[PDB]
């Protein structure tokens, strides 16, 4: 639907791939997330360089689920020294705030014809955790998720 995301002139969009639906549920409940060590650094740099000029959006998907499960906006820098063991595995260390926008399952069939020119033209549905999405393809994904019924 062209009602959604028609004014995102700046900003950046990443794929989040979780091993745990329970971690997603905790993220939705408390509006926080944590990535890999390298993923935290990549999101941190994107959020910091944006300096509030636009949104950093996160497109969430559970590994193996065959569907994306929602969209959240990054709402803080990464805090690296935080309470241990709050997620499904102890290896998830650190925290940043998010704001969930959509919580809805969207089948990969609706998205797999969107290909990423920064990832060897592979379907967006074949992305790994914290793959960055070109802005014009991200707008396409965001509108599909937003309007899917
Ligand atoms: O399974 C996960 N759980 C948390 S909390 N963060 C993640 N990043 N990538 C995968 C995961």
């Amino acid at each position: 639907e062209n009602l959604y995301f028609q004014h995102m002139k700046h900003g950046r969009v990443f794929i989040i791939k979780s091993y745990s639906e329970d971690d997603i549920h905790r993220s939705i409940k408390y509006n926080i997330w944590c990535s890999t060590e390298h993923g935290n650094k990549r999101l941190d740099a994107a959020y910091r360089s944006m300096n509030g000029k636009g949104p950093v959006y996160l497109l969430f998907s559970v590994n193996g689920s065959g569907h994306f499960c929602g969209v959240a906006e990054m709402k803080s820098a990464v805090d690296y020294n935080t309470c241990a063991g709050v997620w499904s595995q102890d290896k998830w260390k650190g925290r940043f705030d998010v704001r969930w926008i959509f919580v809805k399952d969207v089948p990969n069939s609706q998205l797999r014809h969107i290909r990423l020119e920064n990832n060897e033209n592979k379907p967006v549905t074949n992305s790994r955790d914290t793959q960055e999405v070109p802005l014009e393809k991200a707008k396409q994904v965001l509108k599909i998720i937003a309007s899917y019924k």
